[PDB]
């Protein structure tokens, strides 16, 4: 186990894309930068959701890194969406080639940080007992970092195999005449239910609420497709950088809801057979207006029941009630049809809730089921979860936890009032985008921050608590313009993600740079 150091200039929790390219970053800046790292290796979510079929639902050639022009020019996608597997050995390629595993601690879980303000210096502890100061604290914890604590009684006297998406075992798990059960139909049960059906010999997949999800239509990486772009990469990724959803996707220019049945059929069939997410931009106004909205869900809703053919399961199948495409897209290879299978049951919670685990199985209120492995697809705490699992301690020893009690209060999701010196990478307050996109843009503007800080020598930066009530006011205006506060995800009142586009999220930043840190307060 690498030993972390006493002292270093900027410390960062999380070797994921995100703290791995600003580990990357601080060291090209000249400045003494360290990693802590829970797992034993590289990769973050790509490292812990290692279940058949996880799968990444932005196009490969988007979905990667680009601030290396070698790295965009010698590594090969092989699929439209990569693979985890494939990933991940992207992932540990860039840490070899650029010798990154040398400034990172595994194994390793930080427990608590405090600010000295007397020293403008971060004191962090880890459950080894270690204690760094570090000038500056980098927040690369993730997202989807924690997996949510399944509360189901009884959980404990399961007699077989018990597994969760988020935490998948290293070898290859063998399903082969097994009666298995998955909780949990969103993405991570959308993916690995299909594979762990090819095995099983019977396969039970307990729905609570149903979510919309399209083909992925995932296929071949044509080389000579690749073989051009990677001409033309870096204009390419310039245009990226250009869009709402950082990738490149039509903007549809017609309201849903100004089209004949038969224009939007064709048209929706098109996305449909295309594949992929970019049907959430087939109209400009599918999540600003309900009505268009609801158009738009009753061509997907269809689709469900055309796909399933017990019009009893296809219905429960169907998504109701909530809005389209509020929640993230999912892609679904194989998922519907699926259920057209003898050995799977699809399994309705809502109609008969789950009363407890038994040593044999499951016990809904009708009925128990026998399972031989029970896997739990049941998703993640929220964003705030790696964050909360930490005892943060900032300006007069306040707790982190209690001032992000109702809601997580950031200035432009980077920084808190009150916790100096400590900077959050894709986090709450952020864009919601294609998170490579949005990662590469957090981790240059923070670490130029922080060459900033360091060329004028100044030595303690934080966030006016006015500029940080400006932000969270900000980012509930532009939300309550759309159909997404229809969804309660985005609550922990605080709406978590910025959903102005992470163009419009990029310019702001930069301005605020450009502006010797508007809103910042740096001082010595
Ligand atoms: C299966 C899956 C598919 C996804 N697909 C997409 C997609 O198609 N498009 C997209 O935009 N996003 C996708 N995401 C979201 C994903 O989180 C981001 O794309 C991106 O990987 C986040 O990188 P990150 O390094 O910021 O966070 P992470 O990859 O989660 O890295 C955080 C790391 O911090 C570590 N850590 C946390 N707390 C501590 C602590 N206290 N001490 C030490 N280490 C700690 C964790 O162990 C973890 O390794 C997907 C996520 C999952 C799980
Ligand atoms: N590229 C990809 O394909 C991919 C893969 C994995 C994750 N992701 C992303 O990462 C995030 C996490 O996705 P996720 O699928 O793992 O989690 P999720 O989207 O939050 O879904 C979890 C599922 O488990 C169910 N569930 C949770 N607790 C339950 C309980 N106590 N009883 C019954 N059912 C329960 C939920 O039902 P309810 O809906 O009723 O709560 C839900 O269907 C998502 O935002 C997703 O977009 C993407």
């Amino acid at each position: 186990r690498r030993q972390p150091p006493e002292e270093v200039d900027v410390l960062v929790v999380g070797a994921g894309f995100s703290g791995l390219y600003a580990l990357y970053r601080l060291r090209e800046l000249g400045r003494s930068v360290h990693v802590i790292e829970t797992a034993g290796d590289v990769g973050g979510v790509w490292y812990w959701n290692r279940y058949p079929g996880a799968r990444c639902d932005i196009e490969s050639i988007e979905y990667c890194y680009s601030f290396s022009e070698e790295v965009l020019q010698e590594w090969n996608w092989t699929e439209r969406y990569a693979s985890q597997p494939e990933i991940l050995r992207y992932i540990n390629f860039v840490a070899d080639k650029f010798d990154l595993r040398s400034g990172i601690t595994f194994h390793t879980t930080v427990t608590a940080a405090a600010f000295d303000e007397a020293t403008n210096t971060w004191t962090v502890d880890t459950n080894h007992g270690d204690r760094i100061r570090a000038r500056y604290l980098i927040m690369a914890s993730g997202q989807l970092s924690v997996p949510q604590l399944p509360n189901f009684p009884g959980l404990k006297d399961f007699a077989g195999n018990l597994y969760h998406t988020g935490n998948w075992p290293h070898e290859p798990v063998d399903f082969s005449g097994q009666r298995v059960g998955v909780i949990g139909t969103g993405s991570s049960g959308i993916q690995v239910s299909p594979q762990i059906a090819k095995q099983a010999a019977e396969l039970f997949v307990f729905q609570r609420t149903p979510h919309f999800a399209v083909p992925a239509r995932n296929a071949p990486l044509d080389p000579e497709f690749l073989a051009d772009l990677k001409k033309r990469y870096a204009e390419f990724r310039e245009e990226s950088r250009n869009t709402p959803g950082g990738t490149h996707r039509y903007q549809g220019p017609k309201s849903a809801l100004e089209v004949s049945d038969e224009e939007l059929v064709e048209t929706l069939e098109r996305y449909w057979q295309e594949g992929g997410p970019d049907i959430l931009a087939a109209y400009r106004d599918i999540l600003r207006d309900r009505d268009a909205n609801e158009r738009v869900a009753e061509f997907i809703r269809n689709k469900i029941r055309n796909t399933v053919r017990d019009p009893e399961v296809a219905e429960r199948l169907v998504p109701k009630g909530y809005p389209f495409g509020t929640k993230r897209l999912i892609l679904e290879i194989d998922y519907y049809e699926m259920f057209n299978r003898d050995n799977v049951h699809l399994v309705d919670t809502l109609s008969a809730p789950i009363e407890t685990i038994t040593p044999r199985g499951v016990r809904t209120s009708e009925r128990e089921y026998e399972l031989d492995s029970l896997v739990l697809a049941t998703g993640f705490d929220a964003l705030t979860g790696a964050l909360f699992k930490i005892d943060i301690r900032g300006v007069g020893n306040v707790a982190l936890k209690e001032k992000w009690a109702a809601g997580p209060r950031t200035y432009l999701g980077l920084s808190t009032a009150g916790f100096p010196n400590l900077f959050f990478i894709a986090g709450p307050g952020s864009p919601f985008t294609n998170m490579l996109v949005s990662i590469e843009q957090h981790v240059e503007w923070v670490t130029d921050h922080i060459a900033y800080m360091f060329k004028n020598g100044l030595t303690r930066s934080e966030a006016v608590l006015e500029k940080e009530d400006e932000w969270v006011e900000h980012v509930n205006e532009i939300a309550d313009e759309t159909l997404y506060p229809m969804t309660a995800s985005w609550y922990t009142r605080v709406f978590m993600l910025y959903v102005g586009g992470f163009h419009r999220y990029r310019q702001i930043c930069d301005e605020v740079a450009a502006k010797g840190y508007e809103g910042f307060v740096l001082t010595h």
